[PDB]
RNA sequence: AUACUUACCUGGCAGGGGAGAUACCAUGAUCACGAAGGUGGUUUUCCCAGGGCGAGGCUUAUCCAUUGCACUCCGGAUGUGC
């Protein structure tokens, strides 16, 4: 709930392949800043979830709230901060322990 | 259909890995203890040829499970090709 330079999404459609997704996010969030990463698992924990990182919290920001709910591949997008820092910001920052 | 008989038409030949090495066994080698080797085994190294076993992995669809906070791939099942 407290921003942050990621964001997580989850209820995607499970059935679309890996870099198709990472392609198609791209596309979508973009718009709303600088991306350094989109990071997509099939696996069974993280199947149906993206983690989009940007450069800036405030297109963070800017894209949870404009986003939330978005039809994205005939399912509703559910957007929210990342809980805690992606390695490469962490790294970033210098607040990075293993 | 099978076996033989006669007539007619036809008709090449040759083979089954190869090459090394073997200290050990057999061949109980005809000259005062002995050949070397060769041959046949055994073991082994090359040239390798066809099979056996299929651990693992690649690919794609049905069903089942999953609403999951990661940043070291990576749920289950079943089937065509590899």
């Amino acid at each position: 709930t407290r921003p942050n330079h990621t964001i997580y999404i989850n209820n995607l459609n499970e059935k679309i392949k890996k870099d198709e997704l990472k392609k198609s996010l791209y596309a979508i969030f973009s718009q709303f800043g600088q991306i350094l990463d989109i990071l997509v698992s099939r696996s069974l924990k993280m199947r149906g979830q993206a983690f989009v990182i940007f450069k800036e919290v405030s297109s963070a920001t800017n894209a949870l709230r404009s986003m939330q709910g978005f039809p994205f591949y005939d399912k509703p997008m559910r957007i929210q901060y990342a809980k805690t820092d992606s390695d490469i910001i962490a790294k970033m920052k210098g607040t990075f322990v293993e």
